[PDB]
């Protein structure tokens, strides 16, 4: 049964692919709806249930089924991971229900309508998307537009019983969160959070500090694959690489320079994963674990066990460093 | 999970708390308080794993059992059974009884609570005796209903897919069966005096952090009295709930009086709507029956049952604020 | 010390006001008022010397009766603080000027000063000096205002000493219009006017209340403090139950006075034939809910969590029931 | 204090034995045995002085090697508590006497005492004095018993002082029969006998297994402790993985010593060419699953959830795969 798998909704390491299969490819709808009930978000913001389901299905339908990694399973995973991260004891009673909703809704839409290729592929091919967004956070800008645009379809406005101020406030937060998922923003985000860990009171008594924690939270949820039970992590690696190698096949067909990690004929899958952890995932997830000491120690330890597992198996690093 | 199912699940989180809103749960479940509460308590206590009880079999039995409580009966219906089930579930987890009872003894107390008033017709044993009912004739005027409640609770195990005990060994089943019988037959009010006197004697010479109970007589004594305490637990509930229980039992009692009047029978204690004092009857019920029982219990599990005993005396005072045959009656138990 | 940690809840509906009264040494109105004024920076804004404030607040509080069980300095503190929370309601963000805000809180602090613990009609029946001065019309409410303003003239008490004449004359007007609305005989007409406002309701582009003339701005401020006054049945049940126990003791003393004197006993003042729980349900059904129902719709959906408790507490009192003509004809 | 809360789970499969070892101050065998003796009333039944029991348990436990990653006191404790759970399975209710229970529990407790963390073959090929003493046959298993019984002779350590000669001679025969059956070279015939018993299984009138001869009775107790000994994979994955890490560390220490000495490296002992997950899968497919499948048959349906976990945990090891001649041979 599906229902019995959803009981793990509050735990790190939910059987997410299992839920994907059991709900008939509706992991984003079933998990988002569970969490909305679990958090009493339908009562608080008077979201009609039919309106919520209809929107969620709509949002899910706009994730591509042929995209290996950035599809509805990835989106459900980031939504659920943010739901767990919100519930850490060191952030207890820190966020309002509007900020809670924002981080969770921002996580839901954060990759909607992904074509399975990078911003630069879109930029180099003179895509209509890159032309509209002036080669700047092309997809991340797009994910937001599509996610907000989708509220306008029949019976999809889930924010209809929010006041003007609540919609303004929510809208600003969702934008600041999803635009922080752009990787060219990782270095400054980690730095800003590095500073907060050093001068913290936990209390956050202005918008700039509050959006900043919420930004990094969803960012860690986005970069959380390596911190998961290994049998799930392994599945995230098979999926991203399948997507990456496809862009490489596409770049190669077109006579383009093949991107970092996209060459199936020259792929150090294992070495790239240690590089992802060493350069990006671990440096961030360690700074999070400081902010919320010791709430993520087992998450941090799972990360180091996976890195060691991937190391043992070793029979783009320029890109990781920058 | 529907929107009503979620609100019901939100109510069900209080299953471990005295004064659960059992009437809201009755409404929210589509009049299935006993199925939902029993199912919850079996999950919580891992009784399905422990006794390898198939889940479909457990739900099919629960519904079937609840279907044999009479909807038209005002007190001794399925909301009452669920209340005694839940109240026992709480009393079992009381700090001073921690790790005292085996898995089978726990199943026995809970199953006994569920079945203990099944198929109650709304009338006393004496009404059934005086009318020469077949029930009385079968059970020789002795614990007529209490025998019936048991007979029926065990009978329904034989319906299709209803045997929740199918994977117990003969030893396990013979033990459980004997404990359920000891517990339900203890709910007959003609047993109140001995049950309490023996409990008083236990408290007197009681060994202990948690209570030490070594032989069968003493363990069955505590279990019988615990369920007897859940059975007599209305006055110890928040006033909002206790008042509902009173209206319900008085509506039941009054129906029996009207039947007794119709038939030119003598009207039973507390069943006369043209001459009843609801409040006065409650003070008697507490002073003579419920308080001396809950006082003793609170001694046994001290100081776990302190708020409970305090609610009891607050409620007695409130019924005192608002104020013969029935005092004679209550005095002799 | 201990007080300081309770006073952090001054922006919340349900402040432990009775404990604050204990910890401050029977000085709740002074501390809660001083707290609210610093919180709203009303001293810097209006050039109020902090010693002049505290002296006046001490003076005002002293003129609340320590022997009156309900209408004392704890009730005033409670009305001040409930107005303070009601002024921060989202649907009213940036609506009211600092002067209009000072007016609301001032009015609430003074609204019951020198209350003798008996009704207008007791004063009127007995030919009291007060009823003869105010011509039997809003006797106590006129007095509360008059005392509240005359204490400004005691030593080092004039908190408005640095207000301009236009500010002073405008503040005075608003404070008067507010407190005179607390006479329960103005309730029927106050609600009618608040109702007609919800049916012809204008809202700013930011979503908040659009009030552009004086009649409507005062109207809202009148009902707000009127809601703060009748805010007991909407607080946590532990607070509410204490307010009922206090109002009745004070009602009962009035009845004892009326019996002694051969006077007809006022509704709810007979200790020998009393229905405390059922009169609470009547208070809620006929007066409080209908008022808070129309406030909720005025600030929709801000006042939902408060309306839910008023309906919760009505149920707790309803369940404990073993003067209606009075409640009806308002 | 936090220890009492963990020892509540002593009757339960999946007890947090590592957490109990940290909380007792590296005394899992002493606390766990003591708990079980208190819960089974064994001290009363056999007039075992309580100080004698503790001194013995501290002594026995002191003789498990601390520097050994798997075959240490934690493993001894784990096998004791697992047998204790298995003895209580509903399908064996009232089958075994008190002295047979005492025998299985004591046997579990002593079964790896003074284990040096290397195999018999290693002790044989290096001509150890222990191999010489035991003529290369069940070298370690003979030693664990000799030490286990030898320690009864230390000061205040004779837990069997108040047992009659008949009882002592009977307990001793049983303990020896049980521990010597923990030699893997006996696995095949022990299992073959369990299967036989399952095929010609008799239940009593009250639904528990019938065993009217010593050969049948000791078979079951041998297989029970054999099951407890091979129970790691049937534990919560979180417990199982610590067991797997600890054994492989122990195996890998021996491989390093064999390499150092120019010896052939034993199966699963080369840290440079290891398949930690493929080994657990094979360990389950060849040894653990055939054993527990047959046990779960004997005690049907008592061990269904134990068997289900086994089957979940195998699949987890398949998923983490990026020796077999040895496994199959047994
Ligand atoms: C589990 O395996 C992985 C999962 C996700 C990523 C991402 O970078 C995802 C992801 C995200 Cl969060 C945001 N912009 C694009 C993508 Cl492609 C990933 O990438 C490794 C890696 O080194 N990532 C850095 C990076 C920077 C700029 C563009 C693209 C990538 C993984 O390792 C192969
Ligand atoms: C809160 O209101 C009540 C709830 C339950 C009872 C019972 O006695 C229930 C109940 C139970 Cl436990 C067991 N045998 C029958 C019933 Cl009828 C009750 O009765 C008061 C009272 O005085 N009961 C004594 C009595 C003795 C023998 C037969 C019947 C009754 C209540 O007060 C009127
Ligand atoms: C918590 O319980 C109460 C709290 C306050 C009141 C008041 O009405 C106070 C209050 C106020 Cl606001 C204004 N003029 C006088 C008083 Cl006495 C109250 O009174 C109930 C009630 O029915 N009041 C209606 C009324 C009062 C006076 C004149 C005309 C009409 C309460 O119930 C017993
Ligand atoms: C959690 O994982 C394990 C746990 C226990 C064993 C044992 O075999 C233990 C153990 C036991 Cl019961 C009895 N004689 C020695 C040991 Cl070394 C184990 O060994 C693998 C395995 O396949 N075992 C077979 C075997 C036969 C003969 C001698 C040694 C081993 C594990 O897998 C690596
Ligand atoms: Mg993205
Ligand atoms: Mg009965
Ligand atoms: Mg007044
Ligand atoms: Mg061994
Ligand atoms: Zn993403
Ligand atoms: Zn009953
Ligand atoms: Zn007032
Ligand atoms: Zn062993």
């Amino acid at each position: 049964v599906l229902a019995k798998e959803l009981e793990d909704v509050n735990k790190w390491g939910l059987h997410v692919f299992r839920i994907a299969e059991l709900s008939g490819n509706r992991p984003l709808t079933v998990i988002m709806h569970t969490i909305f009930q679990e958090r009493d978000l339908l009562k608080t913001f008077k979201i009609p249930v039919d309106t919520l389901i209809t929107y969620l299905m709509t949002l899910e339908d706009h994730y591509h089924a042929d995209v290996a990694y950035h599809n509805n399973i990835h989106a459900a995973d980031v939504v659920q991971s943010t739901h767990v991260l919100l519930s850490t004891p060191a952030l207890e009673a820190v966020f309002t229900d509007l900020e809670i909703l924002a981080a969770i809704f921002a996580s839901a839409i954060h990759d909607v309508d992904h074509p399975g290729v990078s911003n630069q592929f879109l930029i180099n091919t003179n895509s209509e998307l890159a032309l509209m967004y002036n080669d700047s956070s092309v997809l991340e800008n797009h994910h937001l537009a599509v996610g907000f645009k989708l509220l306008q379809e029949e019976n999809c406005d889930i924010f209809q019983n929010l006041t003007k101020k609540q919609r303004q406030s929510l809208r600003k937060m969702v934008i600041d969160i999803v635009l922080a998922t752009d990787m060219s923003k990782h270095m400054n985000l980690l730095a800003d959070l590095k500073t907060m860990v050093e001068t913290k009171k936990l209390l956050l008594d202005n918008y700039s500090d509050r959006i900043q924690v919420l930004q990094n939270m969803v960012h860690c949820a986005d970069l959380s694959n390596p911190t998961k039970p290994l049998q799930l992590y392994r599945q995230w690696t098979d999926r991203i690489m399948e997507e990456f190698f496809r862009q490489g096949d596409r770049e190669r067909e077109r006579g383009m320079e093949i991107s970092p990690m996209c060459d199936k004929h020259n792929a150090s899958v294992e070495k790239s994963q240690v590089g992802f952890i060493d350069y990006i995932v671990h440096p961030l997830w360690e700074t999070w674990a400081d902010l919320v000491h010791p709430d993520a120690q087992d998450i941090l330890d799972t990360l180091e066990d996976n890195r060691e597992w991937y190391q043992s198996t070793i029979p783009t690093e320029k890109f990781q460093f920058e």
